[PDB]
């Protein structure tokens, strides 16, 4: 990739091509790149007991396309989800171009901008995965959903290890990575970048809700050939009757005692809250009794971490007054602030579909006897609040969302367990590589006599250009023998003043709701 | 198409090549492209009871060549129409080039402009016809008739469906189209665009007036062998005579009772008005009794729409004091305003030629008895005001004008009827494609710290370049055995201070009159 | 097709195979055939003034598959309609088999049935179309929607011409057709029938609702270059002002006066009624003033015929209190009788979608002046109630329904107009052929001495067997650049006691609602 100054170095492609069981999304967006940290690396750190962290902020920016709406349009996502029991990324190709480097000159009063033709910009992809991976933390920076929205490239920054739960102080293990210590490609207008990636083979995402329920997978018309204890006494009253060993053949209408082959999957109880302000308990944000303490969390090296997405568990409804972590929440259309007090201002996700295989988040997994029953003792009935893997469990994973993550890098650790990103998406060992970009520094007028001191005065600059990502998605059509019509993502937003999923009168594009994927159905 | 900065990317071609029965018009014009809607899409809507509408306005512009004077010169149009009984578009080729992108900087006092070499402009043709077609609504935006007139590219905007006749409110059917969701070609100075199209096979336009009249297509020297009822009585006085059944052989001088094989085509009565202000009735513009109400109109979903061009019908004369819809009216040479009160300030079209086959607009189709005549009853003589298609009808279509439309897209509907654009022109299923163009957004100085908010600050820009359209027209020479000379479009504007059909002393080109096409003659 | 007694002569196939743009439905059903008209042809006739009719009833039965639900399942119809802008029949193959002939013997008290192995049954297809075509009259007899529902084969009967509007008396033109005067194929158990058909090339059915509205097909941002009369006076008051000729440039916000190229299609006013019993007028069924008289109807040879389906016209809503002919009405799920008084007991269809191109059924087409306006006269504003074809009209046709007709035979007449069955469906010149079937007569014990009198005593018999129809449907996927999600047929029947579109607890299958086809959208 290399030509002249007055020659576009690439074209605008915003395809959409469906077929058999392959769909290829292609999209381009214009971007802007500032001069981060005024050209330098800055060591980050701040002791915040549990929020304690340390690291570094770099002068580099980076492209992030880890959000579904970066590739599919509303209509597409609809297509995709109303006719396919699953999908998955297969291949990706990214390309940056039409680089334009600008140098600003703030006048006596206001700023004036001009084209620095010979100025260069750098790009390079960490395809060896030797740098903290940031594109999968569910953070901002991905491309805009709306094709014609210009966006700012995010600043690259990474965290180191926090030794302790007190100080951000760093050990001899903490490491510093320098992006200049990498081979980068230098570009000027007329040059361009391009790269290709191939997704690892990964399981198709569900994209369907279950019909049958795990506890009702038998023939309602027939007896088991298995027997069990029905009751130890004769009455209808606890601890009172002639006392006997009553065994049953386990036949229809019973079912809750039918011997079964599979159990619901692992769960960890979550605290449930109400959207109606006065049904909660009045826990504060800050303080020694901050919400954190009362919400189910994990503990790493003395530090707390909300069990946020957490294990795949059946959740509350999107409409239900109850909600909780485990439920993804996105900003509403009219919500533009770091804070809100009106539930109706936000968007609530829901894993209600999982109630066919997984346990409910706020409830429990089941119950255990708290001791050994006797003729002179009925044991306490304990609560199975958290339960790990056990032979015979099966479960569904969290759904995927139109404005959700697409993939996440699996942690470089010997051993794990069922690698599905908890925020959702595809867990890859080596995922789409992070592409870094940064404007090259331009020394301003220099001293006329030598100085071993590093340069300070730099011309002020910023760049802009387009970028396009093309991902090949493998999808699988359904083919069920279900007779009755299925549920489907439909418009149904009724009459409206300014069409939904479209810019308003002021020219602002905003996403009305969150869209799932599990509309279609498959049995167990 | 791709070369250097100091290298013209195309040349100026304003041909004219006649021959056998093929004529090729080629013309180029310089254009200017602004930054529409300040870069964004805006939802349009306004409840105006009957004028109610909704839609969107885009940041894109578009080339429109759907006007005859965009291609032929006065003299050409003359050539074309004085020797050919018909013509039609055959092929088209368009090309944009010499792109120049400029960035403005308004100084403390006044503006200053400079060349942004690396800035890009986008172009693309919706050749899949997947976008509201606008080029055929008889609106402004086509190229200037005068070769050396710079023009502004029109803003693309489209309307959605209006559900109701009250509110502009939109339903789940209304759709939003985004032009960035298309593959567009990016250009810089030195790049260029080009495309080719081939007109569908379509009937040659008339270009001739009829000699014979539909009701007089027999031999004036001979009797029919058919008989008919002449009169039911004996006198010369209605309802008075000896009463008898008088049949005739239907011979010469009669003719109005001759049995004929064809009837005049469909018509719908139109209200006629006078150019002399006090011969009308004093209907107001606005109000509950707006002109609309009193003028023949159609009704779609409770909304009114003037039956404007309407069915092909014989019209008043261009000089006659009477005029009406059904008659195309263009702005006069000295008329420069959205309004006028002096008929002589405007230009009146006329379908007077159709009086040989079609019914007259303001009159009626014919008459019917309002009941069954009897010896004790003479029925009311009813007025056949509107009549649809009936086996045996034949008719001529509206003429074509030098400054008229050339083609129009036939509506995507199962079924229609005789697809001739009512404003006139060629009805194509897939017509010359709409070519969209828009300047690419250029972020102004950006923030030094990341922000997930879409960019606002953009350098101010506008572009200019040339464009040329070449259309190959198939024409058919006459070959009549008519003996007497034919009528012809002649100059005859007598003496003049500043030659007509030429710029004036001030350098302004203005079109004197409207030119038809039906000067030559063919019989029936 | 011919084998043994203990050898199935065919298998059960109830496929469903989707693909590219071709879908093949295959379905089988079990049937029963009685002995119609006790073996003989009976001349039909009954003078009922306007309901007068004559004809013949035959001893033959016939297979009818002219209903969409005979082939697609709920889910299929859903698939089909949420992803395709159209479809059409391409090829068909039918086959009858597993013939079983039974002979009944009513005992002293009750009946006893036995297998008559050697008894034969006849089948034959009128593929020369030489017999009144009955399969397209929107009558009963088609196969059951539910695969496992046994059905009775319909009796074949046809009507002759009614000369007059008084007597059922027949002329020398009336004709009698005898099915025995055809080559039929005789079968016994072990034999079978089979046949293939290929649909004529026919336009794909719409399957989409329009976005844009016919009267709003321009760019809302630009002026026309055409001028028109705005008002004849100065005030805001009719017949009062300084009186002038006010012409306008016809620019935005106006639109109802914009010169347009196309008009709404033909229409004929229909009377509208209310579902709320006391908003009507109290017209009786029978009588000299029967509803017929007051409802728009046609008149053939003095006989009346409700203009029932009638012309494609925008209709009321399915929920609207107003309804009318022009709207297809089907029996509700709980409606089991020839009569009903509760609108909510039935199912109402709706062509509300056509309001983008067609005129509204109950309203009118538009308005005309009732005379010529003058300075001393403002003409009556007439109502354009019925309007036929007129150059420039365009329109959409009636939708298709899940339980609607599929095709209809075009009448054997020189000339017609836009052959789309008015009840809906595909108008074919030569449609799927009528397959006739009838049990062969079996003489009971006969006289021992000769008699030239035709046989009377026949063993009592009836037959049963399976039949399967396979139709290859050509469908076209969409491919719009619409951005916002589309409307879609979704379940949404909320919670329920007995799942919908599925048998109830009693084992009865009933269709909840009627399903259209126009969920997807295309512009104009
Ligand atoms: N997103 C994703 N990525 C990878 N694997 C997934 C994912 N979702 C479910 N699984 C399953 C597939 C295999 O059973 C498995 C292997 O983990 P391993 O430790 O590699 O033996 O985990
Ligand atoms: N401008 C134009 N375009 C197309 N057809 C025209 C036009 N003017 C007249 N006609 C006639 C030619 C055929 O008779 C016809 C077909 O309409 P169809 O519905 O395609 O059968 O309409
Ligand atoms: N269902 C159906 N069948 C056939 N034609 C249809 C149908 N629907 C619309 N049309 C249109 C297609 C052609 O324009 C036409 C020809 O009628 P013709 O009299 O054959 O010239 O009618």
């Amino acid at each position: 990739g290399a030509d002249g100054v007055g020659n576009a170095s690439g074209d605008w492609h915003c395809d959409s091509t469906w077929s058999e069981g392959h769909v290829t999304t292609t999209s381009t967006r214009t971007w802007v790149l500032p001069t981060y940290n005024n050209h330098l690396y800055k060591r980050l750190g701040e002791s915040l007991q549990s929020n304690t962290y340390n690291g570094f902020s770099t002068p580099w920016g980076y492209f992030d396309f880890n959000r579904f709406h970066c590739h599919f349009s509303p209509r597409d996502w609809q297509r995709l989800i109303n006719n396919n029991w699953g999908m998955r990324p297969k291949a990706m190709r990214v390309k940056i171009f039409n680089i334009q480097v600008k140098e600003v000159t703030t006048s006596n009063g206001e700023t004036t901008v001009a084209n620095n033709l010979t100025s260069t910009v750098q790009i390079f992809a960490d395809s060896s995965y030797e740098l903290p991976y940031v594109m999968d933390a569910g953070q901002e920076g991905s491309l805009p959903p709306f094709p014609n929205d210009v966006f700012m490239v995010p600043q690259y920054g990474y965290c180191g290890l926090v030794t302790g739960n007190t100080s951000q102080q760093q050990t001899d293990r903490n490491a510093f990575y320098c992006l200049e210590y990498f081979p980068s490609q230098m570009l000027r207008t007329g040059n361009n970048f391009e790269i290709t990636y191939s997704f690892e083979k990964v399981p198709f995402h569900s994209m369907y809700a279950h019909s049958q329920s795990l506890d009702r997978l038998m023939n309602p018309l027939i007896d088991q050939y298995l027997w069990g204890l029905q009751s130890t006494t004769t009455g209808t009253t606890l601890n009172a009757g002639t006392a006997t060993t009553n065994f049953t053949k386990l036949r229809p209408t019973n079912f809750s005692n039918f011997k079964k082959n599979w159990l619901p999957g692992p769960s960890i109880k979550q605290q449930g809250f109400s959207k109606t302000a006065n049904q909660n308990y009045k826990i504060p944000a800050t303080g020694s009794d901050s919400l954190i303490k009362y919400e189910t969390h994990s503990t790493l090296d003395g530090r707390w971490s909300a069990l946020t997405p957490g294990p795949p568990m059946a959740t509350a409804g999107p409409a239900d007054s109850k909600f909780s972590n485990s439920q993804l929440i996105f900003a509403g259309p009219k919500q533009n602030g770091n804070t809100a007090t009106v539930p109706g201002t936000l968007i609530f996700t829901s894993e209600e579909e999982l109630a066919a295989t997984n346990a409910t988040d706020t409830d429990m997994w089941g119950n255990l006897p708290g001791g050994d029953q006797s003729n002179s003792n009925l044991p306490t009935v304990d609560r199975l609040t958290a339960l790990g893997a056990v032979p015979g469990m099966v479960w569904q994973n969290r759904d995927i969302y139109y404005q959700g993550p697409i993939w996440a890098k699996i942690p470089h650790t010997d051993g794990h367990f069922h690698p599905s990103p908890l925020i959702g998406g595809f867990g890859l060992k080596h995922p789409p590589p992070q592409i870094f970009i940064k404007n090259t520094p331009v020394p301003a007028n220099p001293a006329t006599t030598f100085s071993s001191t590093p340069v300070n005065s730099f011309i002020t600059q910023y760049s802009t250009g387009q970028v396009s990502v093309q991902i090949d998605w493998e999808i699988q059509k359904e083919r069920s023998k279900r007779w009755n019509p299925e549920v489907q993502f439909t418009s149904n937003y009724g009459q409206q003043n300014s069409l939904l999923w479209a810019p308003d009168a002021a020219g602002k594009y905003t996403e009305p709701r969150a869209i799932g994927t599990r509309y279609l159905t498959h049995h167990l």
